[PDB]
């Protein structure tokens, strides 16, 4: 019952943001991933109708050159430049990269599912300089689909340098799409706040949907908006038009040395923040999260939040989606592996590294590493883990989690049979050192981790 602070810091780490169940967070009712996704789709509409899930789109878009009258009232009509229509199509595509959309463009008096203008006075004439935007939702009547921006605002007129501007333009072609704010609250009217939130996870951190910073919820992006879908809003998405399983399904890398040719999943220099909830369709993935020099906390586990690059609660993985290896930085790393085989990487600077079930390779790289057991089933014999760069005398192999079944006793070269003992072989032909641990209640020896150098006795944490 006695863990380590190194055990502790993974135990507390795989719970961080817990949600949904009859948990309550910030005296709210907690919602879990598919109970937001709900919330956010209570309106029951798409491009398919009304109660229609489950099913794929082909949509239009346009950029209007002129209108008869913008649906709002709003007036002072203004084209959409050549920066706002760059950044709207990748708004577009990060929505399309996740549900079952495709988006064509129609131009000339063709119309279109969603469309595109800006606006600059109010139905009076007066200049309106305090707007952002808004939209509509898919139908049949007048307007349905259109959204709308104020060209007065510069995040607007300038949303690849001012990130606000981009925000806009993928939560406004959510409401186009069918999404609406997790919940009843609008510009303008009143003065509605996270207070009146109907769900503790209702922030930037879980949807771009919503209307409060992702401070409300812990994180903490220090002054940047994400840009792009979050998990819930992926959720939701996918409830409405079904998953896109063509997405990114080769070998893909996210952070740093990127190939996903998105803006939002690449970070070019160490400078460079980093906010997204990443959609991935098959293959082998990985976090490079290696530029960074601020300690760090990575975890693979699909639907769980990461501190990454010295941001708060920055990076999450989608539900249905599974991310193989991570790769720290500089500083003092904790990773945290899932049950496929992980290939985890600590980088320079003291790192905790659990590989929790399946088959892992883990490296712990410069620095004093301890690598992470807290059950026999993390490594099996059937599905061994490799720690291939262990430092004798510098790197720690943590085996407290054990404790709770009886204090692991270290045996030199033989096991007694009574259970509850570790023991370390070197093998001088090949330099491999394989770590023993007959379990309490296992009739065999059913634990082993083999190392790829020389560990002693002092090395192994019991
Ligand atoms: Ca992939
Ligand atoms: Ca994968
Ligand atoms: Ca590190
Ligand atoms: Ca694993
Ligand atoms: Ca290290
Ligand atoms: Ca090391
Ligand atoms: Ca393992
Ligand atoms: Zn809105």
């Amino acid at each position: 019952a006695n863990t380590s602070s190194a055990y502790n810091s993974v135990y507390d780490f795989l719970r961080y943001h817990d949600r949904g169940d009859g948990l309550t967070v910030n005296g709210k009712t907690s919602y879990s991933i598919d109970q937001a996704a709900a919330q956010i789709t209570r309106e029951n509409v798409s491009w398919n109708g009304t109660n229609v899930f489950g099913k794929s789109a082909n949509l239009t878009f346009k950029f209007l050159q002129s209108v008869s009258s913008i649906p709002s009232g709003d007036t002072g009509f203004v084209k959409f430049n050549a920066e706002q229509i760059e950044q709207a199509k990748l708004s577009l595509q990060s929505w399309s990269d996740v549900a079952n959309l495709t988006f064509t463009e129609v131009t000339g008096n063709k119309s279109a599912n969603i469309t595109f203008g800006n606006y600059t006075r109010d139905a009076s004439g007066n200049l309106d300089y305090g707007t952002q935007a808004y939209a509509y939702y898919p139908g049949n009547y007048q307007g349905a689909g259109s959204s709308w921006y104020n060209y007065n605002q510069s995040n607007i007129r300038n949303p690849g340098s001012e990130e606000y501007g981009r925000q806009t333009f993928t939560h406004e072609i959510g409401h186009a799409l069918g999404l609406a704010h997790p919940g009843e609250y609008n510009a303008g009217e009143g003065d509605p706040s996270y207070n009146d939130a109907v769900y503790a996870e209702d922030s930037y951190q879980f949807s771009i949907m919503s209307f409060w910073g992702e401070n409300e919820t812990g994180a903490d992006y220090n002054g940047h908006y994400g840009g792009a879908p979050m998990i819930d809003d992926i959720a939701a998405i996918q409830r409405l038009y079904g998953a896109n399983m063509t997405t990114r399904t080769g070998d893909s890398v996210y952070g740093f040395n990127s190939n996903t040719d998105r803006d939002f999943y690449t970070a070019t220099d160490s400078s460079k923040a980093l906010i997204f909830s990443v959609w991935d369709a098959g293959g082998t993935d990985t976090f490079d999260f290696s530029g960074y020099s601020n300690n760090q906390r990575i975890n693979l586990n699909e639907g769980s939040f990461s501190d990454v690059g010295g941001l708060k609660g920055n990076v999450s993985i989608a539900h249905g989606v599974t991310i193989e290896n991570a790769i720290g930085g500089s500083g003092n790393d904790i990773l945290v592996g899932n049950s496929a085989d992980n290939i985890l990487q600590g980088g320079a600077g003291n790192d905790v590294l659990y590989g929790g079930a399946g088959a892992d390779t883990l490296y712990g790289g410069a620095g004093r590493d301890t690598f992470v057991y807290g059950s026999g089933q993390d490594s099996t014999v059937a599905a061994y883990d490799w720690i291939a760069d262990f430092q004798k005398g510098i790197d720690k192999i943590d085996l407290s989690a054990f404790r709770n079944e009886g204090q692991l006793s270290f045996v030199q070269d033989q096991f007694t049979g009574k259970g509850q003992e570790v023991m370390l072989q070197w093998d001088a032909a090949n330099s491999i050192t394989n770590l023993w641990l007959h379990e309490a209640g296992h009739s065999s020896v059913d634990f082993l981790v083999r190392i790829v150098g020389q560990a002693a006795q002092s090395d192994i944490i019991v």
